[PDB]
């Protein structure tokens, strides 16, 4: 009655796992996160929706030999930060950025064990890079860059043919982190959205596109 967890290879080294929410107004949709393998361990990039889901996504790794090393989420929303809980019920290190973790307090959700200051973070050196454009569709939004596979990991900043519920947004600074963004990651050979399908650099653009019609939109009785 739900859709079930997927997890499909991406690229040497990281997966894709999707995880299915019914939102009203929006239908079924999809939240893409990924898992990176780093030599035999494993980093989730977001969690699931769900506790259920997240420890179908961990058991499927561990069963094939990966050792879950550490969760990072994007962004405070439960479709990043939902398996957080479960994830610390089991001793795997949770990470998210200091502003993400006092969103998630505000929010009356359980936080993140470990967290990180600043505009650049080495979740793990030269492999798992975690960088904060600006506000955007929250505050607190990050994105991951993978630079041996130049993957981007959007969360839910990349948002190339409309912006999606504007409720937690910060629409007034989304054009300049979009800008920001565009201008760091042209490089990006995959570019990762949550909630539609992968592409390429071409989504930085997009998106920039539609922070600034939705900066315009908001401008009007
Ligand atoms: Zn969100
Ligand atoms: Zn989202």
């Amino acid at each position: 009655s739900l859709p079930d967890l997927k997890i499909e290879k991406l690229d040497e080294g990281v997966y894709v796992h999707t995880s299915f929410e019914e939102v009203n107004g929006w239908g079924v949709v999809p939240k893409h996160g990924l898992v990176v393998l780093v030599n035999a361990e494993a980093y989730l990039i977001d969690t699931p929706f769900t506790a259920k889901d997240t420890e179908k996504l961990v058991t499927w790794f561990v069963e094939r030999g990966y050792k879950i090393k550490g969760s990072i989420s994007s962004h405070f929303h439960s479709d990043s930060t939902g398996g957080i809980e479960w994830l610390n019920s089991r001793s795997i290190p949770t990470y998210a950025s200091e502003l993400t973790n006092e969103l998630l307090k505000k929010d009356g959700k359980v936080q993140a064990t470990n967290s990180f200051s600043g505009v650049n973070y080495w979740l793990v050196k030269n492999k798992i890079e975690v960088f904060y454009p600006g506000p955007g569709h929250t505050p607190d939004n990050v994105v991951v860059w993978l630079p041996e596979r130049k993957i981007l990991f959007g969360g839910c900043f990349i948002k190339p043919y409309g912006l999606g519920n504007l409720g937690d947004a910060n629409i007034e600074a989304w054009p300049k982190s979009a800008k920001l963004l565009k201008s760091k990651y042209g490089k990006a050979k995959l570019v990762v959205p949550s909630h539609s399908e992968v592409g390429d650099a071409s989504l930085l653009k997009l998106t920039l596109e539609q922070a600034v019609k939705g900066l315009n939109e908001s401008k009007k009785p």
